[PDB]
């Protein structure tokens, strides 16, 4: 090979041949989360239990 | 490539085959909350037991 080559760089692929080290050290992580509620509650009474003379009618 | 480059820049991203790294990071979070409620509640009562002599008409 005639090619120039220079001494103080770092010596970083150039060429098609040139071979390079690859650090995978991939982590990827990803949530999701949602929720919904709905609550109704109702209760109603009345009663006498005794009605007076003058009421018994209604 | 004749292009021009800086030198003390931050070799940021300029044209269409440049690459960039991005960090996700990210974080959402909503909330959302309600409530209502209504009690009513009623009682009465009435009662001789013993009625004196002139009112035992009513
Ligand atoms: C937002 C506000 C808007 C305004 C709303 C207006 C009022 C909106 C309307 C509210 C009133 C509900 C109407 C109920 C009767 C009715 O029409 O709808 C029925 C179906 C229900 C539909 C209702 C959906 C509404 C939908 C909701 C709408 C809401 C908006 C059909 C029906 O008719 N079913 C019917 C049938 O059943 P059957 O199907 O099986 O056959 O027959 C059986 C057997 O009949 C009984 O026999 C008895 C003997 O056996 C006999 O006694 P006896 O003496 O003879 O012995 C006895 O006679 C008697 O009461 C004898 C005598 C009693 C006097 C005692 C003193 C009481 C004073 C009491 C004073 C009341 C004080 C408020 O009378 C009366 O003078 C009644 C008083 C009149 C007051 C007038 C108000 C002046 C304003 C005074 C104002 C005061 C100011 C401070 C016989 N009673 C009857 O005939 C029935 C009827 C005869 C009508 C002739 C009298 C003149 C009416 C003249 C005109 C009336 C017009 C309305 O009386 C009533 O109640 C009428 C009540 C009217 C109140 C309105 C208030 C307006 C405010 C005005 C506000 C604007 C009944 O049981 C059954 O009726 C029953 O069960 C009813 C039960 O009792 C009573 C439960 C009440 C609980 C509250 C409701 C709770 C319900 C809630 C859930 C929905
Ligand atoms: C906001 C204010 C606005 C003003 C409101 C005005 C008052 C608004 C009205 C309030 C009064 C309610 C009217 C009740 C009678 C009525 O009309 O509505 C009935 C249906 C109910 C509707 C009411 C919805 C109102 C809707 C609400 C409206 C509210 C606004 C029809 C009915 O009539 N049903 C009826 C029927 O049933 P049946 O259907 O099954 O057949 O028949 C059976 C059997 O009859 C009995 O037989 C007995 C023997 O067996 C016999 O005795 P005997 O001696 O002979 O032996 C006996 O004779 C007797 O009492 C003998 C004698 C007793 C004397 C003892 C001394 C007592 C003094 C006591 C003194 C009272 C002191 C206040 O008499 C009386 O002089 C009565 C006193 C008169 C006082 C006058 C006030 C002067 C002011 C004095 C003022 C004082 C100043 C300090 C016979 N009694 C009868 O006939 C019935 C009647 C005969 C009437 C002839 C007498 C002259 C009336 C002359 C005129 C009256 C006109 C009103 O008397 C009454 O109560 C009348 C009470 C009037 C009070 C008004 C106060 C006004 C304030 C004035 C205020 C402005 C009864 O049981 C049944 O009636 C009963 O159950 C009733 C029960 O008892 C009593 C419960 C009362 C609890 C409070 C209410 C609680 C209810 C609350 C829930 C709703």
């Amino acid at each position: 090979n005639y090619g120039y080559q220079p001494l103080f760089e770092d010596r970083r692929p150039r060429n098609i041949g040139d071979t390079l080290t690859i650090v995978l050290q991939e982590n990827v992580s990803a949530s999701k989360s949602s929720s919904a509620n709905a609550s109704r509650d109702g209760k109603t009474s009345f009663g006498f239990d005794t009605v007076p003379r003058y009421l018994q009618g209604l």
